[PDB]
């Protein structure tokens, strides 16, 4: 049999330094975990022990930490480029910057080819762009070939900023053609490569005739055979058995996110391409596991950067910035409703002429609020306040929520009010009133909304049964301060940006903010 | 005697172009007005006439049309160098554009001095602006010399963006040592021409002993001996006499704004420089004065980059910017809400620890918005588009109000509610209500506004007694739409920005608009 060593990685957001186990910033170093220092490390020792392995990346990892807000990329094609990835599949969030922020700091920079079959562009942008990624990418590996098919989710229009010069196709109706392709061209091993999420994965596993592998991403997915190394739940078995509309057992991979695990697949392959088996595991990129110096001094010379930056002016204030716990805790706080205006617009994409912009609402738990910024020094705001602000590592995700399921989250919001816990919301787009003087669960007494699917924004009722687009931290989305009804009942869900990146773009952008406290918030 | 004739203008505020009666754009040009080319035509006719002429400005040539937003000044060196004027003082609005959109276009280029007696700079900025403009010039004429003393409105930093490197001194105190500095130099004809208003003016005419003349302007003041030529009501005769301290009859002079009139004045002086006599009248620069072929041409010439300009993306707008009638004067509409949070950022400027901002709070006829825009061309604005929604040239001014006043304000807003009349008001940082089943003159049933004496701007109850600073159209404060309590009971008025340039600038800013409806106003 022929075998093949798939490692791959998906969604390592900028994660270039060691983490947390959460994967925020690394505190205690001899618990710290992920980085492309240590990821170097295992890749080089498995080289060493297998003769036939691709490193994949199954996209975005542009966006999540300051490395992305200064380098844009730069360091991507940089560390990548030190790993000797094979292969990269395009993410949303390689479009944050447009299409001139793929362009310039990756694609032009990559030594490996960047793949997505799924994405066409028309006008002047086609010949701009030709080449520069492709749909697959054929890649020998000792005496055969394999192919790799690209592909990204259509749903990136919504989730990033690619412009309105790209048309993301269906992945399935774009990849068949290419596979088909492969076949007439004599290249029998074919994996699929892409970021749509663990759903279309498996999908596409089932319907794209002659993949033998998908490795994707997107999702965070986190899939395990056996008892799992840390606190990640897995999804499914390593790797997840689709059977095909053909009758083949096709292996989907994923390995969560953030730069934690490095996903490791053995696939033996007969002589016509067709898989005999499957089997591995993610590995946990643990303490146990050390930094390649090289590469950590490489990191440390590039942080120098981030260090002057961190305490550069991003603009100014003219008001308190009130974060304090006894303002965001218990009423509307300005912090709070600059911090949800920045989310909002961070997620101004392309809109037909069906909505102004397919989101108008926000909520942020209030104990995610951790510092006010005093306006006394000179008005500056820098990376560095934003960062006390916002310590945890999140990112403000978009979801999709029944009105019942948003209006359970408000009376939640005020469930216990006056023992100043995190759960109690701050807004934008969502106008509510509470009665605290009757039963938790019925306080709710007033709930509008700000219209999308309007020419002029204006607040509405709250439909029971309506289904809004919500942004909201990825800490509510996963059912954090008992938000459990969110977590278990939301429609859609998809990461977002940084939170001290939105933050600090809005703050760029505006120059001079005075965010007042204007009745998003009231109490009868 | 020896007999001076003093022409002069004041608040020209860039009406290059020959205007209306009322001074906005010229319809009908055989009754269009004023104008630099019929300015040059008058002017040139007096000095054919007159041995003995200066040619003053009391200030307020920058700010008032598309002129100054393109050429930011050129075009005030430019025109004033042709007209050969002998001196300017400088006005609020030559701060418009900061210290350094005064020194470049106009200090840099101007070929007459430029004058302030009581402004002094600190730092850099004193070596940097040392000797570019001064406290005084002495010119001479025929074989006499005469002294001119500038002085600038001590209010200037609530009125235009200096900065916080420039200090403005009481006027009086800092005139009086450079009078009495230029008696020890045996210069003994004096004129003060400055930019603080007709009171202060008549104080420094008053108190500043040897001044012999004054000549000013900011208040926009008309003054005629007998009777009027046009529209403009006299505030007193011309010249206004004061009695100085020390006995002398001394004139006051201003020549309304606009370029509508040239202001002219002959003073007859004894060989000590005592004024024996003092008369004269502003001349109204009717269409019987031809404009100048030379200087027409050439305005037509510099007009090519203006008709340009006009037709520009400023910014995009992706919700329809609803200026109809049939919301702008029945409820909020979100037009009006766009215009207010202009003018409250227009009006942003140095504050205290005592104020986030100075003023938070505007008011503006729903008559005077006159436009939609539609987002549907790619969401471009320009300022063509800008103009169709501000077309009568106004201002956007400062006043004081009681609240007993604007409470009042807001119960003529809906006085005769259901007609579809111009009077009902647009808002911002006011929050009111309205129940329209009450008797007119007592439908206000709620009115909170935005604090300024706050780190936090936040809603409070307005206040009777308490007087608020306001944003609103010169054609309100001046009681147009039948806010004749606006007018009478207002403490203090100041001239601010162009309309149309407020919100220019605003939407560039800011560069992607989306304005809501959001509760400002409500009917209970
Ligand atoms: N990782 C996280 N992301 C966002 N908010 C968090 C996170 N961890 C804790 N919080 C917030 O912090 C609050 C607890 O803060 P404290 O009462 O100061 O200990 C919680 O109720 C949450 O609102
Ligand atoms: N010069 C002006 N400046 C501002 N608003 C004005 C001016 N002239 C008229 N208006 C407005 O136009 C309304 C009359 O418009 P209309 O009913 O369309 O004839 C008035 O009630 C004012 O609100
Ligand atoms: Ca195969
Ligand atoms: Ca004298
Ligand atoms: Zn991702
Ligand atoms: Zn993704
Ligand atoms: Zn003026
Ligand atoms: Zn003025």
């Amino acid at each position: 049999p022929w075998e093949l060593t798939i490692l791959h990685t998906n969604d390592v957001h900028s994660r270039l330094e060691q983490t947390s186990e959460d994967s925020s910033k690394c505190v205690d170093a001899s618990r710290c975990m992920g980085g492309v220092a240590r990821l170097f490390t295992k890749v080089q020792q498995i080289r060493r022990a297998e003769p036939n392995v691709l490193l994949l990346d199954a996209g975005d990892q542009y966006q999540g930490t300051i490395w992305f807000t200064v380098y844009k990329g730069a360091e991507v094609a940089h560390f990548m480029n030190a790993l000797r990835y094979d292969a990269m599949a395009l993410g949303n969030h390689e479009f944050d910057n447009g299409v001139e922020g793929l362009i310039e700091p990756l694609l032009k920079e990559a030594k490996f080819p960047i793949l997505s079959a799924n994405i066409s562009a028309s006008g002047p942008l086609a010949s701009q762009i030709s080449g520069l990624y492709l749909p697959y990418k054929v890649l020998p590996v000792g005496d055969e070939v394999v192919g790799i098919v690209g592909y990204t989710s259509k749903e990136t229009p919504f989730l990033s900023n690619p412009g309105t010069n790209l048309v993301f196709e269906d992945e399935i109706t774009a990849l068949q053609p290419e596979v088909d392709k492969l076949k007439t061209l004599n290249v029998n091993k074919i994996i699929a490569l892409g970021h749509s999420g663990f759903e279309m994965d498996k999908l596409i596993a089932q319907k794209v005739r002659g993949v033998d592998v998908v490795v994707g991403g997107h999702s965070n997915t986190f899939l395990y055979t056996g008892n799992p190394p840390s606190k990640e739940v897995p999804a499914g078995k390593y790797p997840f058995i689709v059977t095909s509309d053909d009758g083949r057992k096709v292996p989907v991979v994923q390995a969560y996110a953030f730069g934690k695990y490095l996903g490791y697949l053995k696939i033996e392959f007969d002589e016509r391409g067709n898989v005999i088996s499957s089997h591995g595991n993610p590995i946990l990129l643990d303490s146990s596991i050390p930094e390649d110096p090289s590469i950590k001094a490489d990191i440390n010379k590039w942080r120098i950067k981030l260090d002057d930056y961190s305490t550069q002016e991003l603009g100014k204030t003219i008001v308190y910035l009130d974060g304090s716990s006894q303002s965001c805790r218990f009423r509307e706080c300005n912090m709070g409703n600059l911090i949800c205006d920045a989310m909002i617009n961070n997620n101004l994409r392309h809109a037909d002429e069906m909505f102004w912009n397919h989101v108008s609402m926000c909520i942020l738990n209030g104990g995610g609020i951790r510092s006010p910024i005093d306006e006394r020094n000179d008005g500056t705001i820098t990376w560095e306040n934003l960062a006390a602000v916002l310590p945890f590592g999140g990112t403000f995700d978009l979801v999709q929520l029944k009105g019942s399921t948003l209006k359970k989250a408000f009376e939640h919001s005020v469930h216990r009010y006056g023992q100043s816990t995190g759960e109690f919301l701050q807004v934008g787009g969502i106008h509510v009133v509470y009665d605290l003087s009757r039963k938790p669960g019925d306080r709710v007494v007033k709930l509008d909304v700000l219209c999308t699917s309007c020419r002029v924004p204006s607040y509405d009722p709250l439909k029971m049964d309506e289904v809004y687009k919500v942004i909201l931290p990825n800490f509510l989305a996963n059912g954090g301060d008992g938000f459990q009804m969110i977590k278990d009942e939301l429609l859609r869900h998809d990461s977002g940006d940084q939170d001290i990146n939105v933050v600090s773009t809005y703050i760029s952008k505006m120059k001079v903010i005075y965010p007042a406290v204007e009745g998003r918030i009231k109490f009868s």
